[PDB]
Protein backbone atom coordinates (compact mmCIF):
# COMPACT_ATOMS: atom_id res chain seq x y z
CA UNK A 1 0.00 0.00 0.00
CA UNK A 2 0.97 3.67 -0.41
CA UNK A 3 1.10 5.76 2.76
CA UNK A 4 0.92 9.07 0.90
CA UNK A 5 1.16 11.91 0.35
CA UNK A 6 -2.53 12.45 -0.34
CA UNK A 7 -3.96 15.82 -1.28
CA UNK A 8 -6.43 17.80 0.86
CA UNK A 9 -9.82 16.08 0.89
CA UNK A 10 -12.82 15.04 3.00
CA UNK A 11 -13.66 11.48 4.09
CA UNK A 12 -14.64 9.50 7.18
CA UNK A 13 -11.46 7.82 8.41
CA UNK A 14 -11.62 4.27 9.75
CA UNK A 15 -10.53 3.60 13.30
CA UNK A 16 -6.95 2.59 14.10
CA UNK A 17 -5.22 4.77 11.49
CA UNK A 18 -3.11 7.86 12.12
CA UNK A 19 -3.53 10.75 9.72
CA UNK A 20 -0.19 12.59 9.62
CA UNK A 21 -0.60 16.15 8.34
CA UNK A 22 2.18 18.16 6.70
CA UNK A 23 1.09 21.82 6.43
CA UNK A 24 3.31 24.49 4.94
CA UNK A 25 2.05 27.64 6.70
CA UNK A 26 -0.19 28.86 9.51
CA UNK A 27 -3.95 28.29 9.34
CA UNK A 28 -6.45 25.48 9.79
CA UNK A 29 -4.68 22.14 9.30
CA UNK A 30 -7.69 19.81 9.52
CA UNK A 31 -11.19 19.72 10.93
CA UNK A 32 -13.71 17.02 11.72
CA UNK A 33 -17.25 16.61 12.96
CA UNK A 34 -19.74 13.89 13.81
CA UNK A 35 -22.62 16.30 13.07
CA UNK A 36 -24.04 15.57 16.55
CA UNK A 37 -21.91 16.76 19.48
CA UNK A 38 -18.34 17.48 18.28
CA UNK A 39 -16.85 20.04 15.90
CA UNK A 40 -13.07 19.84 16.07
CA UNK A 41 -10.01 21.28 14.37
CA UNK A 42 -6.26 21.68 14.62
CA UNK A 43 -4.80 25.14 13.99
CA UNK A 44 -1.17 25.99 13.18
CA UNK A 45 0.58 29.13 14.43
CA UNK A 46 4.08 30.03 13.23
CA UNK A 47 6.90 30.91 15.66
CA UNK A 48 7.16 34.30 17.32
CA UNK A 49 3.51 35.43 17.45
CA UNK A 50 2.26 37.72 20.20
CA UNK A 51 -1.33 37.25 21.37
CA UNK A 52 -3.51 38.09 18.38
CA UNK A 53 -7.02 37.41 17.16
CA UNK A 54 -6.97 35.53 13.85
CA UNK A 55 -9.82 34.49 11.58
CA UNK A 56 -10.30 30.83 10.67
CA UNK A 57 -12.83 29.16 8.37
CA UNK A 58 -14.15 26.24 10.44
CA UNK A 59 -16.92 24.23 8.75
CA UNK A 60 -17.70 27.24 6.56
CA UNK A 61 -18.11 29.64 9.49
CA UNK A 62 -15.93 32.68 10.08
CA UNK A 63 -14.45 32.13 13.56
CA UNK A 64 -12.22 34.62 15.38
CA UNK A 65 -9.81 32.89 17.76
CA UNK A 66 -7.15 34.48 19.97
CA UNK A 67 -3.85 32.64 19.55
CA UNK A 68 -0.23 33.14 20.54
CA UNK A 69 3.06 31.33 20.07
CA UNK A 70 5.79 32.46 22.45
CA UNK A 71 8.33 29.99 21.05
CA UNK A 72 11.16 31.62 19.12
CA UNK A 73 11.96 28.48 17.14
CA UNK A 74 9.02 26.07 17.03
CA UNK A 75 5.60 26.03 15.39
CA UNK A 76 2.49 25.56 17.52
CA UNK A 77 -0.39 23.23 16.71
CA UNK A 78 -3.54 23.95 18.72
CA UNK A 79 -6.40 21.49 19.13
CA UNK A 80 -9.76 23.28 19.29
CA UNK A 81 -13.28 21.99 19.78
CA UNK A 82 -16.87 22.81 20.58
CA UNK A 83 -19.64 20.50 21.74
CA UNK A 84 -22.75 22.17 20.30
CA UNK A 85 -23.72 24.03 17.15
CA UNK A 86 -23.68 27.45 18.86
CA UNK A 87 -20.97 26.64 21.41
CA UNK A 88 -17.64 28.40 21.63
CA UNK A 89 -14.44 26.81 20.41
CA UNK A 90 -11.94 26.28 23.21
CA UNK A 91 -8.27 25.40 22.95
CA UNK A 92 -7.22 22.04 24.40
CA UNK A 93 -3.94 20.25 23.65
CA UNK A 94 -0.92 21.91 22.09
CA UNK A 95 2.01 20.50 20.12
CA UNK A 96 5.18 22.62 19.94
CA UNK A 97 7.06 21.39 16.90
CA UNK A 98 10.24 21.79 14.87
CA UNK A 99 8.94 19.33 12.24
CA UNK A 100 5.62 21.01 11.30
CA UNK A 101 3.81 17.66 11.53
CA UNK A 102 0.73 16.76 13.55
CA UNK A 103 -1.40 13.64 13.66
CA UNK A 104 -4.75 12.28 14.82
CA UNK A 105 -6.25 8.81 15.19
CA UNK A 106 -9.56 7.30 16.34
CA UNK A 107 -9.14 4.30 18.64
CA UNK A 108 -11.38 2.66 21.24
CA UNK A 109 -13.91 5.49 21.16
CA UNK A 110 -11.16 8.00 21.97
CA UNK A 111 -9.52 10.59 19.72
CA UNK A 112 -5.72 10.74 19.96
CA UNK A 113 -3.47 13.61 18.96
CA UNK A 114 0.17 14.33 19.67
CA UNK A 115 0.93 16.88 22.37
CA UNK A 116 4.01 18.21 24.09
CA UNK A 117 7.27 19.54 22.65
CA UNK A 118 9.25 17.79 19.92
CA UNK A 119 11.27 15.59 19.95
CA UNK A 120 9.35 14.27 23.00
CA UNK A 121 5.74 14.71 21.86
CA UNK A 122 3.43 11.83 22.76
CA UNK A 123 -0.07 10.66 21.82
CA UNK A 124 -2.73 11.71 24.30
CA UNK A 125 -6.40 10.75 24.34
CA UNK A 126 -9.53 12.85 24.29
CA UNK A 127 -12.20 10.74 25.97
CA UNK A 128 -15.13 13.09 26.70
CA UNK A 129 -17.42 11.28 24.21
CA UNK A 130 -17.26 8.49 21.64
CA UNK A 131 -15.37 9.99 18.69
CA UNK A 132 -15.57 6.97 16.36
CA UNK A 133 -17.94 8.64 13.85
CA UNK A 134 -16.05 11.96 13.51
CA UNK A 135 -15.11 12.65 9.88
CA UNK A 136 -12.15 14.66 8.60
CA UNK A 137 -11.42 17.39 6.11
CA UNK A 138 -7.69 17.88 5.62
CA UNK A 139 -6.26 21.21 4.45
CA UNK A 140 -2.70 19.95 3.97
CA UNK A 141 -1.10 16.98 2.29
CA UNK A 142 -1.20 13.96 4.57
CA UNK A 143 -0.11 10.38 5.14
CA UNK A 144 -1.95 7.35 6.52
CA UNK A 145 -0.17 5.11 9.04
CA UNK A 146 -1.76 2.13 10.78
CA UNK A 147 -1.84 1.93 14.57
CA UNK A 148 0.28 -1.22 14.22
CA UNK A 149 2.96 1.13 12.82
CA UNK A 150 2.47 3.84 15.46
CA UNK A 151 6.21 3.87 16.18
CA UNK A 152 6.74 5.21 12.66
CA UNK A 153 4.20 7.99 13.24
CA UNK A 154 5.85 8.92 16.56
CA UNK A 155 9.27 9.10 14.90
CA UNK A 156 8.05 11.29 12.03
CA UNK A 157 6.10 13.68 14.30
CA UNK A 158 9.14 14.13 16.53
CA UNK A 159 12.03 14.01 14.05
CA UNK A 160 10.62 14.79 10.60
CA UNK A 161 9.44 13.14 7.42
CA UNK A 162 11.93 11.46 5.08
CA UNK A 163 13.15 13.70 2.23
CA UNK A 164 11.42 11.41 -0.32
CA UNK A 165 7.92 9.97 -0.65
CA UNK A 166 8.57 6.33 0.29
CA UNK A 167 7.38 6.34 3.89
CA UNK A 168 5.98 2.79 3.63
CA UNK A 169 9.57 1.53 3.53
CA UNK A 170 11.51 4.22 5.45
CA UNK A 171 11.90 3.81 9.21
CA UNK A 172 14.73 4.35 11.68
CA UNK A 173 16.51 1.26 13.09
Amino acid sequence: TLDGPYQPTSFNPPINYWLLLSPTNAGVVMQGTNNTNRWLATLLVEPNVESTTRNYNLFGSSVDITVENTSSDKWKFIDVGKTSLNGSYVQHGTLISSTKLCAAMKHGGNLYTFSGTTPNALPKAYSTTNFDSVNVTTFADFYIISRDNEQKCRQYVNNGLPPIQNTRNLEAP
